[PDB]
Order: structure tokens, then sequence, then C-alpha cells
């Protein structure tokens, strides 16, 4: 090709090549190394990723994510059905199967949710492209190790939709120990714990890798625990902040609210690295500037439980693997999530301080993998 190595996540996605023994994640137009999964329908366009996003509190009936949530599943599945109480966007039967229903220059149109996501396909595709100067066809497309026949059937689609030749649909997990060369054989046979924290999902898989061989020991998580859930307990602690010092209550204006989350969001990647953040939002609400800021104890505190509770997963996959924390030879960590400090502290202190496989950007790690095993099979 070369080939490429693309990541579909529910808050976002990641392309990687492998070249020159060295596996490059590719940076889009903006400049980033990760893409929101995003996609947006107006009066005259269709927008995709940081376009898309980046207008999504002014459009969210006909701005799409979480295409993946409904991938490969029928309309009456009860997932899809809880699933689509909480999303602004309409989804609809069409023969037993769910098609996301938006309006676009005027006119109301469908699509199935392999179509949406084949939108952010093509976006990565592109963004490789302008990088590599080059036509990209051959791909490595990942999805979580859960998925079924028919979810990684209808994401193999949306690939070959976009224009991909998808060489193999790989297990999320398995990409991340590809990543970190936990794949080569080493006489016998290690056991890995893949511990994936991402903007939407939470994900523990346990591996045992022999001979170059994966075997998937068990699986753990919540598919409704993520970056995004840390955010809304920021948004909530500022909206509360806003109400004592101004005594108005800015919850109903969905924009001001989208303002401050994109604030808290930020906030929150700034207190991995340092101990405080500070917000300015001018103009939050009724032309009142929001200037204000917050502690990474804060931080901690206001999502004490949520981070406690990753090790439930955690127990729970050792134990349907039947393996001691002593039995784990690497821990490896994916998700941009797990670069909150609070984290890495709670799965090392869980591990006894067992060192934590974390030196490939997290969000990447999947991609990272991907692109390597893309490589291979070109
Ligand atoms: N430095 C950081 N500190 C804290 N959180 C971060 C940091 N960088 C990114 N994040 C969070 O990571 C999340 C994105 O992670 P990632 O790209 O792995 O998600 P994803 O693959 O789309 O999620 P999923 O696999 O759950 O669908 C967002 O919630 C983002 O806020
Ligand atoms: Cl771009
Ligand atoms: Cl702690
Ligand atoms: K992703
Ligand atoms: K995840
Ligand atoms: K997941
Ligand atoms: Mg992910």
């Amino acid at each position: 090709g070369p080939a490429v190595g693309i990541d579909l996540g529910t808050t976002y996605s990641c392309v990687g090549v492998f070249q020159h023994g060295k596996v490059e994640i590719i940076a889009n137009d903006q400049g980033n190394r990760t893409t929101p999964s995003y996609v947006a329908f107006t009066d005259t366009e269709r927008l995709i990723g940081d376009a898309a996003k980046n207008q999504v509190a002014m459009n969210p009936t006909n701005t799409v994510f979480d295409a993946m949530r409904l991938i490969g599943r029928r309309f009456d599945d009860a997932v899809v059905q809880s699933d689509m109480k909480h999303w602004p966007f309409m989804v609809v039967n069409d023969a037993g199967r769910p098609k996301v229903q938006v309006e676009y220059k005027g006119e109301t149109k469908s699509f199935y949710p392999e179509e949406v996501s084949s939108m952010v396909l093509t976006k990565m595709k592109e963004i490789a492209e302008a990088y590599l100067g080059k036509t990209v066809t051959n791909a490595v497309v990942t999805v979580p190790a859960y998925f079924n026949d028919s979810q990684r059937q209808a994401t193999k689609d949306a690939g070959t939709i976009a224009g991909l030749n998808v060489l193999r649909i790989i297990n999320e997990p398995t990409a991340a120990a590809i990543a970190y060369g936990l794949d080569k054989k080493v006489g016998a046979e290690r056991n890995v714990l893949i511990f994936d924290l991402g903007g939407g999902t939470f994900d523990v898989s346990i591996l045992t890798i022999e001979d170059g061989i994966f075997e998937v020991k068990s699986t753990a998580g919540d598919t409704h625990l993520g970056g995004e859930d840390f955010d809304n307990r920021m948004v909530n602690h500022f909206i509360a902040e806003f109400k004592r010092k101004h005594k108005k209550d800015i919850s109903e204006n969905k924009r001001a609210v989208r303002r401050l989350r994109t604030a808290c969001e930020r906030a929150k990647r700034t207190l991995s690295s340092s101990t405080q953040a500070s917000i300015e939002i001018d103009s939050l609400y009724e032309g009142i500037d929001f200037y204000t800021s917050i502690t990474r104890a804060r931080f901690e505190e206001l999502n004490a439980d949520l981070f406690r509770g990753t090790l439930d997963p955690v127990e729970k996959a050792l134990r349907d693997a039947k393996l001691d924390k002593s039995q784990i030879h690497d821990i490896v960590l994916v998700g941009g999530s797990t670069r909150i400090p609070k984290i890495q502290k709670l799965l090392q202190d869980f591990f006894n301080g067992k060192e934590l496989n974390k030196s490939i950007n997290p969000d990447e790690a999947v991609a990272y993998g991907a692109a390597v095993q893309a490589a291979i099979l070109s």
C-alpha cells in the first residue's frame, strides 16, 4: 500500500501507518493525532470529524455520533432501545434494522450505522492519504473483543463502503498488545491485561499469548463509563458554581452547557500534567464571563467513585480468567482517560506496584498495533 491501521472509537478515531520499522500516528488537518468520531448534516453540507464536533452544540439533531453502539445490531435490541433514549438524533426501524434519521439540504435522509462509520473511515483514509501523498486502499480495522459476527461484518462493510480493502478485523486489546511487541515468541505463554478507559466505554481484557497466537481469556468493563462521564461531573460542578456566583441556572441553555463541557474536557486533560487548570468562557450566559479554575484534587474527588469503580471489572476479569494478580505478566494502558494520574495510581496499587506499559499514547495504542499488523499482512 502501504496499508494503514484504523481505530474507530465512540469519541475519537485514530489512524497509523508502519513505515521504516516505525509506526507513524497520522495527524489530521488540524494537527490532531485523533479525530472526533462525529458526522454532521446541515442545510448545505456534510461535516466530518473536528468540523462536525465543532458545531454539535448548535446542530444536535443532525450531528451523529455513537454509530458503533448500533453497528451490526437489530432495532429490537434492548441496548439499542436503551441508547436511543439518550441520543438527540433519531433512530428509525427499517425492516428490523436501525438507521439514523437526519435532515440534509432540507430533506429527510436515513443511514445504516455502517454508512455513518464509512464516513468517519473515509476521513481517516483521507488523513492518511494527505500524509503519505499516495492512495490508501488496504487497512486493518479494530473492534472491541466482545463484538459478534454481525458487528464485525458491519464494521468490515463500513470499511468497504469507504473504499478500503479490509485486510482483517482484529480485537482492540490484541492490537494494543501488538503495539508493545507482546506478540513476539518468548518460549512460554504470557498473560496480559489490557485496561482500556476511553471516551464512552471501559474495557478490561485478559489475553494469553503463546507462539504469537492470542486467546481472549476474559473480558469485563462498562459500556457506559468513560471520559465523558468525568466531563459530566465537572460540568455539574461548574453549573452549581455559576448559579451560586450569579444566581442564574444555565442548565436549560443547551449551548451554554456545551461551551462549558468543552472547557471542562480541555481542563481535564490539563489536570493530567498539572495540578490546576483555568477555565475562561467569555459570555457563557447572558453576556456573563465565567473565569474560574479547578484543582486536580477537586477533579479527583468529583470522580472518586467512578475512578475507584474501575477496579471491580479488573477483579472480575481475573476471576473469570482463573488467574491471580501475580499471574499477569504485563498491564497495558489504553484509552485517553488512562492518562489520569489517579487512575494509574489505583491500578498500580491494585497490582502492588507493578509497572504499567504506558509509553505509547493510550488513545493511539490500538491504531499503533493495527498499523503494525496491517504492514505484516501486506
Ligand atoms: N490527557 C488526558 N487526560 C485525561 N483524559 C484525556 C486525556 N487525553 C484524552 N483524554 C480523554 O480520553 C477520551 C478519548 O479517549 P480515546 O481516544 O481512547 O477514546 P475512544 O477510543 O473514542 O473511546 P471508546 O473506545 O470508549 O469508544 C476523551 O474522553 C478524552 O477527554
Ligand atoms: Cl481533518
Ligand atoms: Cl488512591
Ligand atoms: K478510538
Ligand atoms: K474503551
Ligand atoms: K468498548
Ligand atoms: Mg477506544
